[PDB]
């Protein structure tokens, strides 16, 4: 692995693949096996309506020209595509398992007052056999401490020998959350008053509960999900996140919906409960909108942002990899970057100026002994009013070479 | 390659992967990739309205296992599967290219009088209108035959020219033959004409049926045409499913032997334009039949009954070769891997038990990491249920003849 800044286009992107949109996507990658989801939506992917949903498990292999590629080996589709919100999946013993959310209000985040939080889970084979190809689930005990309701919600979590430890979010009412405004950092702040952290933990000012990530623990050795919830430190709203395990330590990323824009990630020191040694990273950033741009520090009342999220290829000098989107305010301009805390290192972009690509899921890998990343992103046509998914598959260079 | 006769198992078959039945299917497999087919029908297999029809490619692939695997990448589904029949396809230059017929009366073989020959390719690229591309060949060029029809699983290429394995229906008035030639020599029973009348579905069917090949040429792009070729007279047959493929840089045929020739026609093709081949003179592999035509009979008689089982060239020099066959005189059951001479049963494996009913079998052999493997797609049905799933099974050829 290369660990030299240069701007050398270094870097080569391989990608690997009516009227309708496909959104909310998922992407996991393990030990050869992928997790891939996404809902095909008719119209506007903010509101259309479901056509359906899809969730699919294959391997990751590659064919004489060295290159990963992704083969679907089991797909399941629900027969209400309008019901199913926030799979999380997560890889144990040629299984995958997705652990989905049930509603009838529409997204569990939006329309949060009213949900009744039923969850359940899809199991599927990363090889098929001619129930141990499919298995569907309703879970129905739940361990979820002070919190009223919780939720998985990001793209892919962690085995840990027979128990699985997928990201999840629970929605605390906030008569009960425990804030002293006084840790509310407006040190440095002119504009920044003391509640907005409080404010900033749901989505209005005057939501109801607010939002803390954490994990669901499920032991299949015993079936119950225990929530786990997220340290104090660096402390920001409930958001999309992902554990994943790099170099037999497991590593935490947090997407950050709210004022603290810079990234979010780093080794979890402890799992139960979920402390997480968040990175001093100066360099990567998120677009938010007018209120919470990249690179805010300053602590206002805002909900907005994307998940873009990043993987780490090397411990020691701490280099890792992700897609960001270079757009202060707006979803434009993808790209690809190898970076280190206080540092970029190289870079390539994957798309052209005006494009717009609103998420960006990444894991990595070896592939016969060379470091692979396939990254799934949210890019737009130029035409545009569709988002589909597209993955790009691109090799971290082992000489910093011409 | 094992060239060693021998009765230990060393063959070892693996499986590698609503109210309705699974039937027609299709298999091709050229340098990593291959093209499979099915029909899914509602009810019986024979008399059930059809579900879907799915033409794929994809690639095969070893994983850790140094085992073949399917990975389908490319499906197309007909938006009307009732009229879909009798596809067959060959692989170019990255684009597997699949020909079938189109009826509106159902299978042309059997309501020949009212079938308008209707023709039509599908490309899949089995790397993704790359992708899919439908044609409706309208220019076809067939000699002396009425109406002609591609009827086989897979072809062979060379150039830009595909040659898939067709069939002509010529009215049985047009047709020269001496029944002299009808070889009744050793055979009490067998009468003069059975030959000739056997060269059709009834005695009675106002067609006969002649195997060959449709050619088309990619060289000449502008355009659709399509070219019929017939079969040399030698060990003439009834015009049956058949399959051109070629191995070790030649050419072979087998012939589906749907009529009383029921020991395996097969053999490397002489030459493409016409159509010649030099049948084995093979003498240990036949076909199952129903009662008037059983394994093992070499006597012209008026039948039309038989099971699609065809076989590969592993070894030329020793002429080895390698299919599923049906272990049954008179009926369906019992299918067998075997690897196999001329005059000689090499070596078997059962892949199934006694009664398994298993009607067709396709085989096509290829270098895995430079190991011979062979995939086998074998039409078998589930135990006590009447509907018929196509199994593939892929089987190991062993260099070495050890335990
Ligand atoms: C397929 O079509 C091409 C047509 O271009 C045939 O070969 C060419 O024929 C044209 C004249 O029709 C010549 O200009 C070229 O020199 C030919 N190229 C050759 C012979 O290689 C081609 O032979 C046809 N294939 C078959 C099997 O008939
Ligand atoms: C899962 O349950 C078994 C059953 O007693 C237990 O031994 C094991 O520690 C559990 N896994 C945990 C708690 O992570
Ligand atoms: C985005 O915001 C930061 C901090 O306010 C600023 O440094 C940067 O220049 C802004 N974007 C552009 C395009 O200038
Ligand atoms: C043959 O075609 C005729 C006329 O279109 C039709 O009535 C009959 O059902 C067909 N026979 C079959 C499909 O066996
Ligand atoms: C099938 O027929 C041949 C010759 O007609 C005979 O040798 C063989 O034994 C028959 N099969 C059975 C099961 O008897």
């Amino acid at each position: 692995i290369c660990l030299q800044k240069t701007t050398s286009t270094i870097l080569k992107p391989r990608l690997i693949s009516e009227g309708v949109c496909i959104t909310d996507p998922l992407l996991a990658v393990d030990n050869g096996f992928f997790a891939y989801s996404h809902l095909e939506k008719i119209g506007s992917c903010t509101r259309g309506i479901a056509k359906q949903r899809i969730i699919g498990v294959g391997e990751v292999l590659d064919r004489g020209d060295k290159v990963p590629s992704m083969f679907m080996t089991n797909v399941w589709t629900p027969p209400n595509p309008s019901t199913i919100h926030h799979c999380s999946s997560t890889y144990h013993e040629d299984f995958y398992y997705t652990l989905c959310a049930v509603s009838h209000v529409g997204d569990p985040i939006l329309n949060s007052t009213s949900w009744t939080e039923s969850l359940s889970l899809i199991r599927l084979a990363v090889r098929p056999k001619s129930d141990y190809n499919q298995k569907y689930i309703a879970i129905t005990k739940v361990e979820r401490g002070k919190y009223d309701k919780v939720m998985p919600y990001g793209p892919s979590g962690i085995k840990q020998g027979d128990t699985l430890y997928f990201p999840a979010v629970g929605f605390l009412p906030r008569t009960e959350f425990q804030y002293n405004d006084s840790n509310c950092p407006i040190i440095h702040c002119k504009y920044s008053k003391a509640e907005n952290c409080r404010l900033s933990m749901g989505v209005n000012s005057k939501s109801h509960y607010i939002l803390r990530s954490g994990l669901l623990k499920y032991n299949l050795s015993l079936i119950i999900l225990q929530f786990i919830e997220i340290a104090d430190n660096r402390l920001t709203i409930g958001s999309p996140s992902k554990i994943y395990n790099s170099l037999g330590q497991p590593v935490f990323y947090q997407a950050s919906y709210s004022w603290d824009t810079m990234i979010k990630l780093g080794d979890v020191d402890t799992v139960d409960p979920l402390r997480v040694q968040w990175r001093n990273n100066s360099v990567i950033s998120r677009p938010g909108q007018s209120q919470c741009p990249r690179f805010n520090v300053c602590p206002e009342v805002c909900w907005e942002g994307t998940y873009n999220d990043a993987f780490l290829i090397d411990r020691l000098n701490w280099v890792s990899a992700g897609v960001y989107l270079n757009s202060n305010q707006t979803a434009e301009n993808p790209v690809f970057a190898v970076f280190k805390d206080n540092e970029i290192l190289y870079q390539v972009p994957l798309a052209e100026d005006d494009t717009n690509a609103q998420k960006t899921i990444t894991d990595c890998f070896l592939l016969e002994n060379v470091i692979w990343c396939i990254s799934l992103v949210e890019i737009y046509d130029t035409g545009d009013n569709v988002i589909r998914p597209k993955l790009f598959a691109v090799k971290i260079p082992a000489q910093c070479s011409e």
